């Protein structure tokens, strides 16, 4: 790599290790479009096995990008439309409350104050179409934004219902496949395991529980080699040649909705750029991220600005990760750990690794 590439990023990642003791850690540079590849520290402590370039990490929230695409990709077949009801793809939804209730609005966290978590209660169908029933918003659709795994989890399993195909199917034949992520899974097979970095939570080795539409909301893992090629397709997608996916990449990115400096797309979240990193560092921090904000409509949505800083953080139990790119540059990172550490501290290394390179 350019020893300026280099420079930058040992200078930010070796004490963001030290400092947030992360045990191991990958991370990608996009830079004039080629990647660059850096590894630190350990996939597993008790084994001593190094991270690698063929580590897989759990994407946790960043697997909400991988959702907003896929769906993208379902407008563009004329399979669903994003202004459709609710009710059209679950007919048992007859609550009166999902009057009104749009796919957009379950997949940009706007339908009405959708909890974050599916409680672990809900097992099968019958038991989310209860939870579903009997939730009661607190606002009406399309005026203040929750995020929500129940939320954009449901708009990924709603959206691949006209296909037939389960959502695992569809994610690998419509989305994986296509771009070559032949290192990047909803279920980990068996071949792969030996490949597949422990998290740590409290200094123990731990992976994500099994939930409800925990494929749809946090469900992915993948290599840093195969992020690197998500964010060069989501930086170009005119370069892929199958159409529909080209136009659901550009979907997911179009601004649906804003409050303050942030824009919702499909999975991903924009801001103008050059962006304030202030805005970009203390917004990322949960206690903005997760909290209940009025969202003014973009009617209509703004097709994907080039001129954005376009990212997504992603955590589970035991790992953190962030992806980051600006199209008009043809610059992006990705950083994956296994260790869930402060949101702020990510976009922070992620801010001065790409300003100095842009
Ligand atoms: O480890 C597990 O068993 C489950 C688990 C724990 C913690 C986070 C997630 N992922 S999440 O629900 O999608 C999410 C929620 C809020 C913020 C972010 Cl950044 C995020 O990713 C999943």
């Amino acid at each position: 790599a350019p020893q300026q590439i280099n420079d930058i990023v040992h200078r930010t990642i070796t004490p963001l290790i030290e400092q947030q003791k992360i045990p191991g850690m990958a991370v990608a540079v996009i830079y004039q479009g080629k990647p660059y590849y850096f590894t630190w520290g350990y996939a597993d402590i008790a084994k001593k096995q190094p991270v690698t370039q063929q580590t897989l990490f759990e994407l946790g929230s960043v697997s909400k990008t991988f959702t907003g695409v896929l769906g993208g990709d379902a407008i563009a077949r004329g399979e669903i439309k994003l202004s459709d009801p609710t009710t059209k793809y679950w007919p048992e939804l007859t609550a009166k409350q999902w009057n009104g209730i749009t796919l957009l609005h379950l997949a940009t966290y706007t339908a009405g104050g959708l909890p974050l978590q599916v409680p672990d209660e809900v097992k099968s169908s019958s038991d989310l179409l209860r939870f579903y029933q009997n939730w009661q918003p607190a606002w009406a659709p399309g005026t203040q934004r929750l995020y929500a795994n129940s939320s954009i989890g449901l708009f990924g399993a709603l959206a691949v219902k006209p296909s037939g195909l389960s959502f695992e199917q569809a994610m690998q034949t419509r989305v994986f496949q296509p771009l070559k992520l032949n290192h990047t899974w909803i279920n980990v097979p068996p071949a792969e395991e030996k490949n597949y970095a422990w998290g740590y939570r409290e200094g123990k080795a731990v992976h994500v529980s099994p939930g409800a539409l925990d494929a749809e909301a946090y469900g992915v893992k993948s290599t840093i080699e195969d992020m690197a090629r998500w964010v060069q397709s989501n930086l170009k997608p005119l370069d892929i040649n199958e159409k529909t996916l080209q136009q659901g990449i550009q979907l997911a990115q179009s601004r649906y909705w804003q409050t303050g400096d942030m824009y919702q797309g499909l999975g991903w979240e924009m801001l103008d750029w050059p962006v304030n990193p202030d805005s970009i560092i203390n917004g990322s921090d949960n206690k903005i991220a997760l909290a209940a904000r009025p969202v003014k409509a973009i009617t209509p949505p703004t097709p994907a600005v080039r001129a954005s800083w376009v990212h997504k953080t992603g955590a589970t139990g035991g790992f953190g990760s962030y992806v980051a790119f600006i199209p008009e540059k043809e610059l992006g990172i990705v950083m994956l750990a296994n260790k869930n550490y402060p949101n702020p501290a990510r976009v922070d290394a992620a801010w001065q690794i790409l300003n100095a390179l842009q």
